[PDB]
């Protein structure tokens, strides 16, 4: 057996435009880092934070929640704002997509990049599933046996995973309230994407109300976009979205 080290933020400071990045729900920074790294190449400053719950045992994950990873994703917007960067655009996959629509409509925020976030149904048995699946990979790395695996995945089965309904609730939540959103938006979505039913991207893309938006289907990707085979096309589209954004104050 073996302690595991846990996943830390990251600050990539370059320039005067900064962008908040946001990580899918088990994922961590690493989520989102490589576009952390493209981004700051083209001068853009970058924050990702780390969501309570995150990167420790499964059984630390389920004692925390939406209003936990909320208060992370709103101190990171803080950090931004507090180092003295005034406009702010956020970036999210997936959970961090949903994040960065609710930030839309919560604070000033330049654009919004939302990345195969879940908005029906499809989410509810794979985010169980992604749950069990953090849980043995993560026992597996500490060094327990299998036998010792199996008993401790079985006491997990059985012990209160509320985080998952409180998930659910979020995503219903921030669905009624995309029409309260008018920050230029670009959606990004996965078409053969296994873990949320697809047409989500639709439903954000149909029902804010942002004069500007966008939507692409990527074709040759899963849910996990940001390190899946498309992303430096994924990489350069983002980029230009962020290009044409204002980023300037007018009188």
């Amino acid at each position: 057996m073996m302690k595991i080290v846990p996943p830390k933020p990251f600050f990539f400071e370059a320039g005067e435009r900064a962008v908040l990045l946001l990580h899918g729900f088990t994922g961590n920074s690493a989520d989102v880092r490589m576009l952390g790294r493209f981004l700051e190449s083209k001068g853009y400053t970058c924050h990702a934070p780390i969501y309570k719950g995150h990167g420790v045992p499964p059984e630390e994950l389920v004692h925390t929640g939406p209003d936990d990873w909320w208060q992370d994703v709103m101190n990171g917007y803080e950090f931004l704002k507090n180092k003295g960067y005034e406009k702010i655009a956020v970036a999210g996959l997936s959970l961090g997509g949903v994040f960065s629509l609710k930030l839309g409509y919560t604070v000033p925020i330049e654009g919004i990049v939302t990345m195969c976030a879940p908005m029906y149904i499809k989410s509810e048995e794979t985010s169980y599933e992604l749950v069990l699946e953090y849980a043995r990979e993560y026992k597996k790395r500490e060094g327990k046996s299998e036998e010792q695996i199996e008993q401790e995945m079985e006491k997990f089965k059985q012990t209160p995973m509320k985080t998952l309904k409180a998930l659910q609730e979020l995503k219903a939540d921030v669905r009624d309230h995309l029409d309260l959103i008018y920050a230029p938006t670009f959606v990004v979505q996965a078409r053969h994407d296994e873990m949320i039913n697809p047409d989500s991207a639709n439903i954000i893309y149909n029902e804010i109300e942002s004069p500007v938006k966008q939507i692409k289907w990527y074709e040759q990707s899963g849910h996990v976009i940001t390190l899946d085979q498309e992303k430096d096309q994924l990489h350069e589209d983002i980029y230009a979205f962020l290009e044409s954004l204002d980023w300037l104050e007018h009188h």
